[PDB]
């Protein structure tokens, strides 16, 4: 199956997934003098306040944080946003190096991590349906720099010695995902897909322009995960992160000047 080795990386994957070639792939670098403002963008409302958290999962290729998402607990809306996403998870992408990690990139800079915020378009039902529709998924993305630590992120690195290889998972619940979220919620937005297979192309992506800062005694945490399931040869999960794709016919629009 796929991953991000020399065998099964992101340079494999359209022999299963042909869409990887497809016309509105993910992540794009965002050139920031070539994006343009829209003062039509609303700004973006994040309603967290009822989020339920419930398990922690290594999932082979990173770790993620489940939701309730049968009533809209944690939802966004506003900024390109028509209608009501609910929160399912969040998971991160990281390098081996502080300097990638990032599958966005900004003016060709990589930061060390990327958060994302995957939410689904409740008219649509459930996930399943809602990838396979243009507007299915919009996806928050935040990116990590080495820094100072982010308190908010202190519970998630904790727990992930208990989850170290591939199908581990751990109670999780009473995690507030606003902890993860920077001061400002300036953004970019273009339409994209997922950056792992499927890559379906379902993806309104949000991209906030202030990283957070994470410390690198919690950034190694990331790094000594396993790609592997327990009981087989060790391969730490790093550089789990799709590098740029061509924007081909799109425009990046910015929230802010
Ligand atoms: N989805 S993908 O990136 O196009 C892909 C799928 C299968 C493979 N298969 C593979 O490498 N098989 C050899 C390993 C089997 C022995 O455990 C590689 C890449
Ligand atoms: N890295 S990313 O672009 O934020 C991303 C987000 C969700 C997913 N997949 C997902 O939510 N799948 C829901 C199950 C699909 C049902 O067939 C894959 C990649
Ligand atoms: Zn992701």
């Amino acid at each position: 199956h796929w991953g991000y080795g020399k065998h099964n990386g992101p340079e494999h994957w359209h022999k299963d997934f042909p869409i990887a070639k497809g016309e509105r792939q993910s992540p794009v670098d965002i050139d920031t003098h070539t994006a343009k403002y829209d003062p039509s963008l609303k700004p973006l409302s994040v309603s967290y306040d009822q989020a339920t958290s419930l398990r922690i999962l290594n999932n082979g290729h990173s770790f993620q944080v489940t939701f309730d998402d049968s009533q809209d607990k944690a939802v966004l809306k506003g900024g390109p946003l028509d209608g009501t996403y609910r929160l399912l998870q969040f998971h991160f992408h990281w390098g081996s190096l502080d300097g990638q990690g990032s599958e966005h990139t900004v003016d060709k800079k990589k930061y060390a991590a990327e958060l994302h915020l995957v939410h689904w378009n409740t008219k649509y039902g459930d996930v399943g349906k809602a990838v396979q529709q243009p507007d299915g998924l919009a996806v928050l993305g935040i990116f990590l720099k080495v820094g100072s630590a982010k308190p908010g992120l202190q519970k998630v690195v904790d727990v992930l010695d208990s989850i170290k290889t591939e199908g581990k998972s751990a109670d999780f619940t009473n995690f507030d995902p606003r902890g993860l979220l920077p001061e400002s919620l300036d953004y970019w937005t273009y339409p994209g897909s997922l950056t792992t297979p499927p890559l379906a192309e379902c993806v309104t992506w949000i991209v906030l322009k202030e990283p957070i800062s994470v410390s690198s005694e919690q950034v190694l945490k990331f790094r000594k995960l396993n790609f592997n399931g327990e009981g087989e040869p060790e391969e730490l999960m790093v550089d789990n992160w799709r590098p740029a794709q061509p924007l081909k016919n799109r425009q990046i629009k910015a929230s802010f000047k």
